DNA sequence: AGCGTCGAGATCC
DNA sequence: GGTATTGGATCTCGACGCTCTCCC
DNA sequence: AGCGTCGAGATCC
DNA sequence: TGGATCTCGACGCTCTCCC
């Protein structure tokens, strides 16, 4: 509402009584980026939303009032398996806790009813779903006793940007969460997202009938995390040697990620891995649930160096110990590749983020996204940031999130801040060549895929489709492939998705500042290396 | 940007589309605001046309199917609905299918051919928003389809199930944005009952649509009555009074009666039929057989009565509903005006006649402590019963946003046969006696029932809860009750909902304008007839 | 656990 | 010398069945 | 319609 | 004057994840 920054003070009552929890109870020195403002304003009963990227400690926020106060806190998590993972941390450091599901044994919930009324139990925080809430009315006679017993004081609603359509997972059960706020007003509510909007945050609010809501956003930066991009290699073979060499290399004994765009990919790396000697293992969703766990026990183990993953992997990833998270294809947009390449140094020391870019996986993960109504948005935008060779990485996130960035702040940590050394180069003459293959093509009824169009800009291909006098500069194919990219995303070409019987592809066409061209005096500049 | 400009018939297609109506559809005029959407779309234009039901909003797509040349895609959600056209459309003899998720392997081939068919009778597609989204196969027809020039009409039916604010909420319509993005050319319709403005701009949101005709229909139906009567206090008396209305003035008409809950409508089914009357109960819980026959021997009008709760409005095309009783007030208005607009579908004269009593309020209050605005629509209907004076189709006006004409409505409603013959009454010190009692409970830390506060008012119910020198006016009880209801949803009054074991339940507490009464000269009017 | 209902048992006139 | 209901209403208590509520 | 191996088919030696 | 491996072309099931 106001700033987080007037928050980031101990001179607070309770504050003391913070840090002895913080340093006793959880065995931490010092507060991570946002813990101290969001636990002084849940301890001065104030309903606060914090926005904080996976790993960065949102669970202490709620976690370390509850042992500060009285009786216990309720926190509402969508799936069991998060519920899970907060028991699981919450009985190793010896905190008492207890989880409410749909079947969950009979007794064990008169249990959970007995501990909630009890006058000195030892209960301190209290995992229920959203149904719990909307639908059990035993549960909800319970919270009232206990809330009139001033044994439940604080609420913590996980996942609050399932509240909005907006938001990328939506549940209807968060439509009643509201209830909460009206029964229990005294009760202080926070709650907890990695990724949300103004949008999707006020509609949340809305959702949850709080008036004033303080607002902290964490900061995107992870500065222990070098980030690089790389030429995804043409050969498929020379690819993995490229991988298997940083492995044994960089990261010998290592644990790690690879992330890949297609089961099929996830699943032939994995092999091509095995067979030259790496303890690798795939992870897609079409796996069963067994061999999931199985793998992600092993990985986590450290049997399995690297787990050769596509995004069904995310499943809380704890693991604090990843060195290096490697791109066999680039994300579909900003947001999902700041979450996978961030599993990687999540203990603070650093860690590396290499990212490959291939031509062809542009539209793969356009075809892919053609249902999504700003999927080609985002992936352009990501497009965009790969094609980039000056700025630096964390410059181009923090354009991403709308966030306040220092140009001295990446501070040696991305590839492109480690080497001016660029020039402009004109490729107008580039785009006029296009176009005319392009016409040629849409005269003869012919629709291009971008692999026809640079054939036939390079000779190749059906002889119909080449142009006379058209001829590509003496350029590595990727330099041409990079020129057509900055065409595309510069929209002098656009993509023209067609639907088949098992697959959707790409074609490129016209773009609409192709008009721009009629002009001689029109130039288009890309930046490339001197 | 209005749609009287629209309502001509000297465009080019106008004598196609008239000879088109009067021939295959055998209608001679059209109700309001369909030939204006029949134009828009006709001229190639995407068009929202928002239409109560049973207004006729289907034949605003199907009529333009056979003026064109191939054929129209229909959107629908449910199978039910694809049902229902499918039958209408079958007896005059246009031929329509429907691909649904369980439809047999072979008729997903017959419907593939006969959209690639260049000459194929096939006139409307209906088809789940999941077909568009999952089947590669279906998209790829629908291009070629689509390229040959023979589709190039898609209708979505409930758009309002984009947005989650939506009465309904689908997220598969998150994909349909793809249509207007692969196929521009095609025009597209979007058909709802109930719709918002929010709901409105976020369905043009997600089908990607930048440009949309807005039509909304009145909500007026001239020919039904409508009327509110006080619930009777005794059960037996109210099933007297209901057979008197059935034997009476409804004999051998068809008709529903609204029940809050499902025993509700088997008590009354029993206590109906005891009496001789062919009554028919409906609810959710019923076998789906049951459903069906229950809604053929209506349809037969072998059973006169169907004494239904809300689930009965499925797919409700009887004509002849001479009156529909509400032996309990809705929980909103929307659902209302949806309940009681089934009678009079044949555009003759009907009843809607309401029972009014001051314990559904607390009935329907605990049922919807849920929903985030189920109290606020639940007073809105309270406040509509408590209306003495003003018409009903103003009060149905101020629901919907729509300008009214106070004598529109032409004696057909029960405030308008009345007539000035009113006055305002000063109940404020009943009020403040009230909330003595109030104060008296809160005190002696009881809670208090809407009965107990009546009775500690009326000088009986426990003593202790009594105030001394607090003498409740000599009036019949239901006065009573309308004044604490006013009070109610005055907010000088509140509820305070309590969760038990067995159920959720009202008390009455000390509201948020109470304090209003600080000032002595503050006044509290409730309009009374002289 | 709690509301709403209804006799028994007091008190009075 | 002492006086106030083989009754007739009335509180005024306390036990004692339901509770389970729409819609997908 | 599309990418990629793999036959078919040449002319030349 | 026969058949060489090296260019095409053909059309197959296609290659897209998980929220
Ligand atoms: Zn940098
Ligand atoms: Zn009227």
């Amino acid at each position: 509402d106001s700033s987080p920054a007037a928050w980031n003070k101990e001179d607070f009552p309770w504050s003391g009584k913070v840090k002895d929890i913080l340093q006793n109870v959880f065995k931490l020195e010092k507060f991570r980026p946002l813990q101290l403002e969001t636990i002084n304003v849940t301890m001065a009963g104030k309903e606060v939303f914090l926005v904080m990227p996976t790993g960065g400690g949102k669970s202490l926020c709620y976690q370390l009032p509850a042992l500060c106060s009285d009786g216990f806190t309720l926190v509402i998590c969508p799936l069991i398996s998060l519920m899970e993972d907060q028991l699981m941390v919450l009985k190793q450091l010896g905190i008492s806790a207890t989880m409410l599901n749909a079947s969950s044994s009979k007794e064990h919930v008169k249990w959970v009813h007995a501990e909630m009324v009890n006058k000195n139990s030892e209960l301190k925080l209290i995992y229920v779903t959203p149904e719990k809430i909307a639908k059990s009315k035993m549960f909800m006679s319970r919270l009232e006793k206990a809330y009139e017993a001033r044994r439940f004081t604080r609420i913590a609603v996980d996942e609050v940007h399932c509240c909005s359509q907006w938001g990328h997972d939506f549940r209807p059960d968060y439509k009643a969460l509201g209830i909460l706020k009206r029964q229990f007003p005294n009760a202080s509510l926070i709650g907890l997202t990695a990724t949300a909007t103004n949008h999707v945050l006020t509609d949340a609010q809305k959702i949850l009938c709080i008036e004033k809501c303080f607002t902290f956003t964490a900061s995107f930066n992870r500065p222990n995390l070098y980030y690089e991009v790389r030429q995804k290699p043409s050969n498929t073979e020379d690819f993995i040697e490229d991988i298997v060499k940083l492995i044994n290399g960089r990261y010998k004994g290592q644990s790690g990620i690879i992330y890949c765009f297609s089961q099929k990919d996830s699943e032939q790396v994995t092999v091509s891995l095995q067979n030259l000697g790496i303890h690798a293992g795939a992870y897609h969703a079409n796996l069963e649930p067994e061999d999931k766990t199985t793998v992600h026990r092993k990985w986590s183990a450290n049997e399995i160096q690297v787990v050769v993953a596509t995004v069904a992997f995310g499943m809380g990833i704890d693991k604090p110990d990843v060195r290096f998270v490697i791109h066999h294809s680039m994300s579909k947009s900003m947001e999902n590749y700041y979450q996978e390449s961030g599993r990687a140094g999540r203990d603070d020391m650093k860690a590396d983020c290499i990212l490959y870019y291939g031509f062809g996986d542009i539209f793969r993960i356009s075809s892919m996204v053609v249902m999504e109504n700003v999927g080609q948005q985002k992936l352009y935008e990501m497009v965009s940031y790969c094609q980039n060779i000056s700025k630096c990485r964390r410059v181009l996130m923090a354009q991403h999130f709308d966030e306040v960035w220092n140009s001295e702040a990446c501070n040696k940590m991305c590839d492109n801040c480690c080497k001016s050394a660029f020039e402009r180069k004109n490729i107008t003459e580039y785009c006029r060549d296009l176009i005319k293959i392009l016409k040629q093509a849409e005269e003869l009824n012919e629709k291009l895929t971008p692999l026809k169009l640079i054939d036939s800009w390079m000779g190749k291909g059906a002889a119909k489709l080449r142009v006379a006098g058209v001829v590509a500069p003496t350029l590595p194919r990727e330099d041409l492939e990079k020129i057509i990219a900055h065409f595309l995303i510069q929209q002098y070409l656009k993509e023209d998705y067609s639907f088949t019987a098992y697959a959707t592809i790409s074609y490129l066409k016209i773009g609409p500042k192709a008009n721009l061209l009629n002009n001689e005096a029109h130039a288009i500049t890309m930046q490339v290396t001197k």
